[PDB]
């Protein structure tokens, strides 16, 4: 046989990439609160935010998730969950769907709206 990969390959150890392999167990399932930073490689003012969502994650290590979702790679999941432009931000808390936000922001708003949603 062959042995099996222990990460998601080359990319941020801090957030967790997340498709529909993953969105239930990693998203929904979920015993922290998740944030979905919904993305593509296109979009300038998402790339802006991505350094400051890493650094997130890093801090709020078991206490709040931070997940991925390219809208290229994922459409669908994108448009059911209503995300018609991007950068967005969704939380999930306990498998409900308790806040978003649109547009960049630096970290500290970032982290204030976190915390605010997560309360």
């Amino acid at each position: 046989g062959t042995l099996e990969a222990q990460t998601q390959g080359p990319g941020s150890m801090a957030t967790v990439k997340v498709d529909n392999s993953n969105f239930q167990s990693d998203v929904l399932q979920s015993s922290e609160p998740v944030v979905v930073d919904f993305w593509a490689e296109w979009c300038g003012p998402c790339k802006t935010i991505a350094p400051a969502l890493d650094e997130i994650a890093a801090e709020m290590a078991g206490q709040v998730k931070i997940a991925k979702v390219n809208i290229d790679e994922n459409p669908e999941l994108a448009a059911q969950f209503g995300v018609r432009s991007i950068p967005t931000l969704l939380m999930f808390k306990d498998g409900e769907l308790a806040a978003n936000m649109v547009g960049a922001a630096p970290k500290s708003r970032l982290a204030d709206w976190i915390k605010a949603s997560a309360a």
